[PDB]
């Protein structure tokens, strides 16, 4: 038997966390960036491979969860944290392009990686 779906977003996420959640020295930031991310994107698009993840799905995530009663500003935050988190896979050479860049998301610049110890 071949185990279905071996490389997904959440597959990278849990592994990336296992490595990059180790103590580092730059800004004692909260776990908020992790919580909102995993809570929203994992049960939605996380079970999809990054090379198959469509920009439409990312757009749909923002829109459908807005319909779900999420505040525009907090969805706006989810937008950028998802962007720059996924960009780490881009710079990891496992992702050819950020699907976020081809999507139609709310306009907001990146506050950038506020990490954690």
């Amino acid at each position: 038997m071949i185990e279905p779906s071996k490389i997904t977003v959440e597959q990278w996420l849990n592994r990336w966390l296992t490595d990059y959640a180790k103590p580092h020295l730059r800004q004692s930031t909260w776990e908020s960036y992790e919580t909102v991310l995993r809570l929203h994107v994992i049960p939605t698009l996380g079970s999809i491979p990054l090379k198959k993840l469509q920009p439409a799905d990312i757009q749909r995530l923002y829109a459908s969860k807005l319909e779900s009663g999420l505040s525009p500003t907090r969805v706006r935050y989810i937008h950028v944290v998802l962007h720059e988190a996924m960009s780490q896979a881009r710079e990891s050479g496992l992702l050819l392009q950020n699907p976020t860049e081809a999507a139609k998301p709310p306009r907001h610049p990146l506050e950038h990686h506020h990490h954690h110890h």
